[PDB]
């Protein structure tokens, strides 16, 4: 019964999976699909920029966390709650979180741990929704995300 969680996971999972594999998911979107489609298109544009600009920082974080398997992916939300909460909440920081997700998803594909990508998307979505639900609600959720970056 948690639409914010469901929609956020759908968007984040889609972005991480396509980033890691290079393949678009042809399956139709769930509820509020038009918005989710625009949110995904927005992440492709903004998140690809973030990944280019944040390579150094993202490599630094990946080295320190040393993520190599499902056990490391399952412990990630505890670390990322700390990292993500340690700064001003805005849409930019939220994109950075998801973009770091995509960066880690690409790494997981590289080391033949592609099966960890869905658990990673869950972890990222957990961090976002658990820490920022109230903020996301006030900022009009994914409709707000799309509008902000238009
Ligand atoms: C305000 O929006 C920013 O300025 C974004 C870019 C941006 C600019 C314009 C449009 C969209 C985005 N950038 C940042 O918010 C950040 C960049 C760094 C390097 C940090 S950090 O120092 O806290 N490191 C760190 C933090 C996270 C996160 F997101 F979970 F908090 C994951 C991974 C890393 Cl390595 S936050």
């Amino acid at each position: 019964s948690d639409e914010l969680y469901r929609q956020s996971l759908e968007i984040i999972s889609r972005y991480l999976r396509e980033q890691a594999t290079g393949a678009k998911d042809t399956k139709p979107m769930g509820r509020s699909g038009a918005t989710s489609r625009k949110a995904l298109e927005t992440l492709r544009r903004v998140g690809d920029g973030v990944q280019r600009n944040h390579e150094t920082a993202f490599q630094g974080m990946l080295r320190k966390l040393d993520i190599k398997n499902e056990d490391d992916v399952k412990s990630l939300s505890r670390v990322m709650i700390h990292v993500f909460s340690d700064g001003v909440t805005n849409w930019g920081r939220i994109v950075t979180l998801i973009s770091f997700g995509a960066f880690v998803a690409k790494h997981l594909k590289t080391i033949n741990q592609e099966s960890c990508i869905e658990p990673l998307a869950e972890s990222i979505t957990d961090v976002l929704v658990r820490t920022k639900r109230d903020w996301l609600v006030k900022q009009r959720g994914w409709d707000g995300f799309v509008e902000f970056f238009h």
